[PDB]
């Protein structure tokens, strides 16, 4: 029933721009939307967001997370670890490299998401979510070696699987941090299942 | 140690607006990104709310209630929580059974909110609040809801049990072309993994 007519370029940025989307509502009317596009999509979607779960024993499992400056946000986020994959890169592998350059651990994947809206009214962004195991247990995710790329400055944060909820409100008020949509949403469900 | 440093407007729609923003790294330096904000935000604690609705109905299992409409960022249809802006003055419990309200028919009882989570913060400064609203399925308020959508407003409502939301997520994707909302799948990922 609805579908998009044409797209007009209002702003071209290096990494971003900024469309006008004319679409067909579904009355046989012509609306616009305002619209908004990374530069460098090419791929199944713009990036993976990876769920990775550090598994010690006799541990608490835990949810292995980054904090973040965003100069979007104009401060710090607590966020799954995340990157664009790369040209010519499988989902899977972009998970496991940027779960290793940011947290340094080695892990193995477990699953992998369709490619998944980050915020649909706004822009035509997307990811796969990647759940990852890591084998807290095996001498390389022993001392893990954070290999950060030119610019990222990352800090690493786990926190138990069975609190998760209440851990992160605890940052939250303690910290003055934002949380990801996506990290909450895990968290809550953690507490809502059964 | 990191901060903004200026927020240069690049290009200002009606709703959304691109900025070119300066920043100081944890190494002294000065760097740029490009950043996307709402033109609408005002004294609101955020953009907007997602709501998690569980439809709560006797000898039922219960269901978590979704929405279906064309997003024209993404040039197709979307699977998500349902959702708005909050309005000026508007606190984000009203909103989120307001919303929910106009897009679903259902009349909600607010459970919790979340603090302001960022949707895509890499990107953009957008935050919602998450609201998780429990509908109880057995007031004749809720026995046959019809959504109060706005103009231009098009919705289809989908509840899904949450005892399987992540199969059945995969089935509607199976289906027919359609996008999955990644706070709804991650949503449905932890359902799975608790
Ligand atoms: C009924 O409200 C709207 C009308 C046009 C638009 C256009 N671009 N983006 C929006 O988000 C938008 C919107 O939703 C806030
Ligand atoms: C380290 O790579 C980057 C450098 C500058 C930028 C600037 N604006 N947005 C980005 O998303 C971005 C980026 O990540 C894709
Ligand atoms: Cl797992
Ligand atoms: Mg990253
Ligand atoms: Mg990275
Ligand atoms: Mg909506
Ligand atoms: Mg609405």
């Amino acid at each position: 029933k609805q579908y998009i007519i044409s797209e007009e370029l209002i702003s071209e940025g290096k990494w971003v721009k900024l469309e006008k989307t004319t679409y067909m509502d579904p009355t046989g009317k012509t609306r616009t939307w305002e619209s908004v596009k990374r530069t460098t999509r090419k791929q199944t979607a713009d990036g993976v967001a990876v769920i990775p779960v550090l598994q010690r024993t006799l541990h608490y499992e835990c949810i292995v997370l980054v904090k973040q400056f965003r100069p979007p946000m104009g401060g710090y986020c607590i966020e799954f670890p995340a990157g664009l994959i790369d040209d010519g890169e499988t989902p899977e592998a972009a998970a496991l490299r940027e779960l290793e350059e940011e947290t340094g651990y080695k892990g193995d994947i477990a699953e992998c998401s369709p490619a998944v809206c980050m915020d649909p009214g706004l822009s035509n962004c997307t990811i796969h979510i990647v759940t990852v195991t890591i084998n807290g247990d095996d001498a390389e995710n022993a001392r893990p070696k954070p290999k950060p790329g030119d610019g990222e400055f990352v800090e690493v944060i786990s926190l138990p699987k069975n609190d998760l909820l209440q851990r992160l409100d605890a940052l939250v008020a303690e910290e003055h941090l934002t949380v990801d949509a996506r990290v909450y949403s895990y968290a809550l469900a953690l507490k809502h299942a059964n």
